[PDB]
DNA sequence: CAAGTGTGAGGAAAAGTAGTTGGGTTTTTTTTGCAGTTGAAGACA
């Protein structure tokens, strides 16, 4: 759901995890990493889940000879989703994508989507002020700072957006048209932006990922 | 190709403390009325 909803791959990648993925069995939180060098065993479930997720589009979207997936209809599944206003969720991976780290979202940063731009601002006027409450100062630090907040006084001076499996919806309707070189290229150009979105949610290692990436592929090959 | 010991540092933050100044008391060790009187210069026998 979280993109390419294409109810299909949900258990395609439950099929290679079905496969090599623990010999066919739920992988279960990784052990008490007693060493404090904390190696990168890559243990960590999910991280492997995603790794398959990724694999498994690659591989069934690389050879899906029978030409289930349309060559148009991979672009089109990212030319849809490339952004787009969020019934709550995609707001907040913007909020977290202003911690303005490995700079994947830092221009999101500057593009910000217009609204997004304002329901940004709005959740920063409400969730923002559990910000804080000088001390003592004789009043007078504090009272000058509250003229000023008087001065600018301002928060102002379809309800509207959507929900989540709305916003879904339309974008599964928006592929609604189902029934070489460049696929490949299409191909490789929607990973990549997978691979931005599973990873910035989470501690990426814009290779760690891929070294996870790379650690399962050798794992696969003992068929 | 690959997995596995040993381990040095980089980094963060509130309050304190620095430097440079000033403030700051502190702290501090032009006669206008009167009447008399003395001493004086001057003078004398």
């Amino acid at each position: 759901m979280q993109c390419a909803l294409p109810p299909e791959f949900y258990f395609y990648t439950k099929q290679v995890i079905e496969f090599e993925e623990t010999d066919i069995r739920n992988l279960t939180l990784w052990e008490r990493t007693d060493e404090r060098h904390t190696g990168r065993v890559s243990n960590h479930a999910e991280l492997r889940v995603l790794s398959y997720f990724m694999l498994t589009i690659n591989w069934m979207l690389s050879f899906d000879r029978d030409r289930q997936y349309p060559l148009k209809w991979i672009l089109s599944l990212t030319e849809s989703l490339t952004q787009r206003t969020t019934t709550s969720e995609s707001i907040g991976r913007n909020i977290v994508k202003v911690v303005y780290p490995d700079k994947p979202t830092s221009s999101d940063y500057f593009q910000w989507s217009e609204e997004e731009t304002l329901e940004f601002l709005k959740w920063m006027e409400k969730q923002f002020l559990p910000t804080q409450t000088s001390m003592e100062m004789t009043i007078d630090q504090k009272i000058a700072r509250r003229k000023l907040y008087k001065i600018f006084p301002l928060d102002r001076e379809d309800t509207h957006q959507l929900t989540f499996i709305e916003d879904l919806q339309e974008r599964y309707a928006k592929q609604t048209p189902f029934f070489p070189p460049a696929r490949k290229e299409a191909i490789g150009r929607l990973l990549t932006h997978i691979a931005s979105q599973l990873l910035v949610d989470f501690a990426i290692s814009k290779e760690q990922l891929k070294d996870c990436i790379s650690r399962i592929k050798n794992a696969c090959l003992h068929r």
